[PDB]
């Protein structure tokens, strides 16, 4: 799998000190018991955990102070989930600070990531709509605010056990505002990159409209555009290239294909917006929390 993608006393103890002072204070081990790692991601590991009283399940994301890509991008973790408290966004409980480390304590997510069924099964447009309207809905208010979520893929989306759908791994957030117009840094994974942002161009918002241009086609084709390419001229293919279509129009419904026809446009200024998307008629096809449940790993094949 390809990799998330970013571009000393004071420094360190200065950053530090500054997490301490953001972070609930204590630490998470006087009510969580059973630490067991689940599964590592490009900021750290996560694990499972459980509360002692309860006995209920948490998630625990564990990230190294010093082993990171760029240290300021982990006050995102925090904030980001603590403000946008949202039906489809990760609900996080609590931070804390122990030794070298952050420790995010957010809900467990029963269902797995998105990554799991796109490459296993391969969805029907009602799921698939079902999906693209909670990330749209979730991406609607992050914009409204000017954030941008910078690393949008089927790996970011992650599932319950009842097949309700949130967005997750805030780590790489952006902002942008009246006096800061677009953003400017290389941010995010290489094959779900925007066209303007592999150019190293300013960007806005839309880059994660792209994103999920690209996120549709895993959907439906199993694979990004040029996954089994090489990172560096994979991203001078999307950089060259005109947007990439699906593999047949053939089966896909003209609903779905005037959608996607939103989704991957060059110019950002003719990009849709997640406010307009969400009134697409694509997006009433989408199907109950219910009718996800079947693709999931438990019961599927
Ligand atoms: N609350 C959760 N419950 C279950 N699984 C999760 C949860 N959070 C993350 N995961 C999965 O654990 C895997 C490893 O962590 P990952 O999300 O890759 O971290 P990451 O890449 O550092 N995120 P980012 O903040 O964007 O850098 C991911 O692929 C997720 O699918």
């Amino acid at each position: 799998r390809p990799k998330p993608l970013v571009d000393q006393r004071v420094s360190h103890e200065q950053f530090r000190a500054a997490l301490q002072l953001v972070v609930d204070p204590g630490d998470p081990r006087s009510y969580l018991d059973n630490f067991i790692k689940i599964g590592e991601g490009s900021t750290g590991i996560v694990c499972i955990a459980t509360v002692r009283s309860s006995g209920k399940l948490v998630a625990v994301k564990k990230m190294d102070l010093r082993k990171q890509q760029r240290r300021e991008l982990l006050f995102n973790e925090v904030v980001i989930m603590r403000d946008y408290q949202h039906e489809n966004v990760v609900e996080m409980y609590n931070s804390y600070l122990v030794g070298d480390e952050l420790w995010v304590v957010m809900e467990f997510l029963e269902g797995g990531a998105l990554t799991d069924i796109v490459t296993h099964t391969r969805m029907n447009e009602e799921q698939i709509a079902a999906v693209c309207l909670a990330v749209l809905q979730a991406l609607s208010v992050l914009h409204a605010q000017g954030v941008i979520h910078r690393d949008i893929k089927s790996d970011s989306i992650l599932l319950t056990h009842d097949g309700r759908v949130k967005l997750s791994d805030f780590g790489f957030c952006a902002q942008v505002s009246k006096e800061v117009p677009r953003r400017k840094s290389l941010v995010g994974t290489p094959y779900w990159m925007a066209p303007e942002l592999i150019s190293r161009l300013p960007y806005g918002p839309e880059v994660d409209i792209w994103s999920l241009g690209i996120m549709v086609i895993e959907m439906v084709d199993g694979e990004p555009p040029y996954f089994n390419e090489p990172p560096l001229k994979a991203m001078k293919m999307i950089r060259d290239n005109l947007p990439p279509r699906l593999k047949n129009l053939h089966k896909v419904s003209p609903s779905l294909k005037g959608f996607l026809d939103r989704l991957l446009v060059r110019d950002p200024a003719q990009r849709a917006t997640a406010a307009e998307l969400l009134k697409h008629p694509f997006l009433a096809k989408a199907g109950p929390p219910a009718s996800i449940v079947p693709l999931m790993r438990q019961n599927r094949t």
